[PDB]
């Protein structure tokens, strides 16, 4: 499954090394991980739990935090910011 993301994933992506228009969903994933680590978004003690308040993420998915155990709820933010090919 090839998807297209939005403008504002894509420049989360782009930020963080991506070079393509299109990807699988592994690959974004992999760089909206690596976008997440890199920023340090996630708390020290409870390192799953995701905080992006005022952050491009934020807008992305709407909320002001997450925890990365959720996965249908974050398949579910990432799907609204792309459109499947
Ligand atoms: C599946 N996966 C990944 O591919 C990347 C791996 C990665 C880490 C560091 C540098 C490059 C790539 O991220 C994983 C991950 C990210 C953040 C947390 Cl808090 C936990 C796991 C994890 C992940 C990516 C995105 C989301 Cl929203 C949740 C988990």
């Amino acid at each position: 499954t090839l998807v297209r993301p939005k403008p504002l994933l894509l420049k989360l992506l782009k930020s963080v090394g991506a070079q393509k228009d299109t990807y699988t969903m592994k690959e974004v994933l992999f760089y909206l991980g690596q976008y997440i680590m890199t920023k340090r978004l996630y708390d020290e003690k409870q390192q799953h739990i995701v905080y992006c308040s005022n952050d491009l993420l934020g807008d992305l998915f709407g909320v002001p935090s997450f925890s990365v155990k959720e996965h249908r709820k974050i398949y579910t933010m990432i799907y609204r910011n792309l459109v499947v090919v």
